[PDB]
């Protein structure tokens, strides 16, 4: 009574800007929409229906208000999907929605379920970072705490210094992300993975205009240039990172439909990819967001591969210096790294990205008819997730 | 690849404190950290195993706000001074969380993702109360579209009661037995093994520390109880049958369960102690809301290929007396085998913790009585129920 988990479908909403094109939706409606999206997608070509899903696991970071009370379950019920399907919500910060695919893969593996949905939601426009704690952030740690665990903006500086990354270095990476995202969109790469989402049109204020617009484009793309990026002011006094070279605050959701390979084939669905190796490792608190070194390491070790074997990497662009520190250590081919742009241009709904990255990856492997992809992400509390997926 | 054979190797819990009770002095992260260290230490007595050997931790926690925000499982671990390379995630399927957590570690072992994991659960209700995780306007945490008749939990316990013709006497009786059975277990010593005494700040008559750091080892919810006493109590809702005497207690506690691939366990010289026969987290009927233990109990029995008769020991969480009774009315088990060591009505119910607690309590009872199969099942907010059938090895 065990199983062989495979990705059967994956899809994502477009990613909206803060107070942008999806900010009209209640966070539970966004996630619901996407949850319904994957099931519907899989229903085109098969018998599969929402009731056939057994468990849903959703990543979400700031689990407060609209994102309190186990948003994965509420989203599901709110989309009018079947009440018998279980659902759990998870937090390993920015790893959450990646970690969620690992967990569904595990339950399938253990024979607990045959059909699962991993997903991730973040509606930063509506629940901002910090919403989940009082204003006195000193209080969310015990008085004993003495770990030099810096904030994330300081972490990107500490990492940069460690590797000798410079303001020009990042501004260049920054620019390429915008360049490559703009290229993907021009060529139509994201068309398949994206599920247009209807959304309340809001006015110049943040009130609804009665209109219900269909959104299908990532809103963070922006004509960008080395000059423009050079003009931008650092986030921290003396730091190298700016809005131009950090991720964007965003609204979005993604979902990935998993099954035991045999059940999939039985419903007449095509097994599309499988996890070769997965990991959620702890990182070094001091540098905090440099974990992608460690997670990339583990899954390569577990997979019995070397970075050379990977065709496509998705390493989340929380901060330029995170991706560059990783590249400096693991020396990959940067033509294979964030080939369709990263979060610096596409934005970074925290709980969602992990499932978004897997989604993006799978599709690119399929577009280019390649095989192995690595996904890896730094995360608050000094943790990093890692996956190597493989096309089937 | 390379997959695995998940088995429980160790399990432990703090005593469960009352609201503003014996553990209310501890920051929620300290409580969880203490127990996280407890299991590993326990396993270290008889083997080489050390905290660094754990690969992933997954902790259940419901009101993930403030002290319980920012992925408590991780912070708790770091705060206990345990190794920083060990990954950790925190989960919410309400009261199911800490049970769902054992499922997920069991899956990751199964999938070959890790060889050593810790499932655990924390809730420090004294310090982060239900609701903390949302603004006062609780209308706002649902979209404006929402029209599901998903009642609050106190109303759910009434709706369920009516469905099954459960009466105030019915519940008051069950309520009383829970206190009787918890009080028996403690008298005989049943919980001694599973419990890990926790050092805690002594607080005054106010809620300020007295400088004293006392060692706590007993569940604080036990209370001389009687049918008269329970009859005296006022209902929580006007016209309801449930009272504080027959609902769960608001509590502080944590529990942790060390898993491994059976082979790795044996290699470290640790004894595989139990394994999951079947697991489930099912959706329930929104209208009745907390009657999901019918469904979850059903699924795992189905999956396990067993009937309720096969189960030696049941742990069905006593959120509300009517929840257990409704279940029993449907599944007709032997109530001598149901919550044999008392339930949350007497022992309290730290929401994010209970799930891991129940598995812990069950495993130990199977061991004490030298029996084999146990069922754990819980109702949970959002109309969900977890369910596990574990088996001694
Ligand atoms: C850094 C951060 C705060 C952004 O700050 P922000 O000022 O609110 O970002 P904005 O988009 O409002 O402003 C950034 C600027 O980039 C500028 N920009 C980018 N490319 C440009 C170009 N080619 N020419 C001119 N300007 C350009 C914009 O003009 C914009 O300023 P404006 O308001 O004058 O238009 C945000 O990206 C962030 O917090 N990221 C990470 C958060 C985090 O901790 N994440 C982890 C989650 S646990
Ligand atoms: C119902 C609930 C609110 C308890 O209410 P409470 O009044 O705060 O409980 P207290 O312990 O303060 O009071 C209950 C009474 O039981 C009484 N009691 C019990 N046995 C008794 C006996 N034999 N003789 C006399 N009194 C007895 C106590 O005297 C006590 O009242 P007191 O303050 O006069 O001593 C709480 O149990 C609860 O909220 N439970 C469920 C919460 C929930 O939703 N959980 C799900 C999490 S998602």
């Amino acid at each position: 009574s065990m199983g062989y988990p495979v990705i059967v479908e994956a899809t994502r909403s477009p990613i909206g800007k803060r107070n942008g094109w999806l900010s009209g939706l209640h966070a539970t409606e966004l996630l619901g929409a996407v949850q319904k999206a994957v099931v519907d997608k899989a229903g085109i070509q098969s018998g599969l229906h929402a009731g056939d899903v057994e468990q849903v696991i959703g990543g979400c970071v700031t689990q407060f208000g609209e994102q309190s009370n186990n948003i994965s379950r509420v989203a599901w019920l709110t989309a009018g999907l079947p009440e018998h399907v279980g659902a759990t919500t998870v937090d390993c910060q920015s790893g959450s929605g990646q970690q969620a695919n690992h967990l569904i893969a595990g339950l399938i593996a253990a024979g607990a379920i045959d059909v699962g949905i991993a997903c991730g939601i973040e509606a930063m426009s509506r629940v901002g970072l910090g919403a989940n704690a009082g204003p006195d952030r000193s209080l969310i740690r015990a008085q004993s705490w003495d770990i030099d665990l810096p904030n994330q903006f300081e972490a990107a500086e500490r990492i940069a210094k460690r590797r000798g990354i410079t303001r020009e270095d990042v501004d260049v990476f920054g620019l390429e992300s915008q360049r490559r995202a703009q290229r993907a969109w021009a060529e139509g790469r994201f068309d398949r993975e994206i599920s247009p989402i209807q959304a309340p049109v809001l006015d110049e204020q943040n009130q609804p205009t009665g209109e219900r617009r269909l959104v299908f484009r990532d809103q963070g793309l922006r004509e960008t240039t080395m000059a423009g990026l050079g003009e931008l002011k650092p986030v921290l006094e003396g730091g190298i990172h700016t809005a131009g070279t950090s991720s964007q605050i965003s609204d979005g959701a993604a979902a990935v439909l998993w099954m035991d390979e045999a059940v999939a084939r039985a419903h007449g669905l095509t097994p599309r990819a499988r996890i070769v190796a997965q990991a959620l490792v702890g990182a070094e608190p001091y540098y905090h967001l440099d974990g992608p070194v460690q997670s990339t390491a583990k899954v390569l070790e577990k997979a019995g591969m070397k970075i050379g074997d990977i065709d496509i990497v998705e390493i989340n662009e929380a901060f330029a210096s995170v991706v560059l520190s990783w590249a400096r250590v693991h020396e990959p081919d940067m033509d294979r790294v964030n080939v369709n742009g990263g979060a610096i241009a596409l934005g970074h709904p925290v709980g969602c990205t992990g499932s978004r990255l897997i989604t993006t990856a799978l599709h690119e492997l399929e577009r280019t008819d390649q095989s192995l992809a690595l996904i890896t992400m730094c995360a608050g509390g000094a943790l990093s997730t890692g996956t190597i997926i493989e096309r089937i």
